């Protein structure tokens, strides 16, 4: 494979789409590879990790419990809710809702959790509290995926999302147990995790959350590294491409291949 930046450029040309990428050391925060890292991209379902960071912050403060069971209704549901649809009779705990939101991208679980943190405005305020002055959530699932050209709603930048993920996972803003819970949810992703493992060389750690929207919008936030370690945060977003889902997946995978083959920096 080409050098990472050369592959990123190639992916843009082939997608006739815009790619945003950062690769960041998890321990120190050093930025290593960056491409359009200050440009805005729809977060799509990648926001669900930040959401559950805010939920965990409430748990740490004693204003929420992961055990607390929410008995929601059918009128609360939006599309792509495979876990929450199974529990109208019996409900789900707040912890189960975060697991469903992160590991199965469950949209109704995400909306239920979003209300508990003050809606899109509440989650945006949490972002400002942790020093992210860029990322913004404006809408609920599933409208937040609309990815209209030029629309700043529901966007982040690769650089902001990577810094925010590092803050949530490692900065001790969250308790030790909460940091470990957030990481474990990403480790347990079922949407893309197992597929990604199936194509990674032996020894490469993966934890992730993916996202998909309109107009070609597609993304992933991940922890990746050799020697079975979460060495780096890698954030890749695509937007404004007419390409097939299959190609968008392959192009992200190709950028990943370039990183794997050319990891020392
Ligand atoms: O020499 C390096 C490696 O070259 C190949 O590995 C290939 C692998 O066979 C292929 O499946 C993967 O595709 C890329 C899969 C990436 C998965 C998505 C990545 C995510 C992860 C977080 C960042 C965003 C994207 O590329 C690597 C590197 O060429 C060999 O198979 C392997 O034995 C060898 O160790
Ligand atoms: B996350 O990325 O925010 C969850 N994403 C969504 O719910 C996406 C669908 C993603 C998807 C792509 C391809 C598939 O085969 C299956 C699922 N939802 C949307 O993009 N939208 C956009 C806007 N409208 C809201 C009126 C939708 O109906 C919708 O679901």
């Amino acid at each position: 494979s080409p050098q990472p930046l050369e592959q990123i450029k190639l992916s843009e040309s082939q997608l006739s789409g815009r790619v945003g990428m950062i690769e960041m050391d998890l321990a120190s925060g050093r930025t290593l590879t960056a491409w359009r890292a200050d440009e805005r991209f729809p977060m799509m379902s990648t926001f669900k990790v930040v959401l559950c960071g805010a939920v965990l912050a409430r748990v740490d403060a004693g204003d929420e419990q992961l055990e607390r069971k929410i008995h929601y209704r059918q009128q609360d549901l939006v599309d792509y809710s495979p876990v929450s649809e199974k529990h109208l009779a019996d409900g789900m705990t707040v912890g189960e809702l975060c697991a469903a939101a992160i590991t199965m991208s469950d949209n109704s679980a995400a909306n239920l959790l979003l209300a508990t943190v003050g809606g899109p405005a509440g989650l945006t305020a949490f972002l400002r509290q942790i020093g992210d002055n860029v990322t913004r959530l404006d809408r609920w699932e599933t409208e937040l995926n609309e990815a209209l050209p030029g629309d700043a709603r529901d966007t982040t930048t690769p650089a902001s999302m990577a810094a925010t993920l590092r803050k949530l996972l490692t900065s001790q803003r969250l308790s030790a147990r909460s940091q470990r819970q957030l990481l474990q949810w990403m480790v347990d992703d079922r949407v893309a995790g197992p597929l990604i493992r199936s194509v990674l060389p032996a020894g490469w750690f993966i934890a992730d959350k993916t996202g998909a929207g309109e107009r070609g919008a597609r993304g992933i936030v991940a922890l990746l590294g050799p020697n079975n370690k979460a060495e780096r945060i890698v954030v890749i977003y695509l937007r404004d491409t007419p390409a097939s889902m299959a190609e968008r997946n392959q192009q992200i995978a190709g950028i990943g291949a370039a990183l794997i083959e050319h990891w020392q920096r």
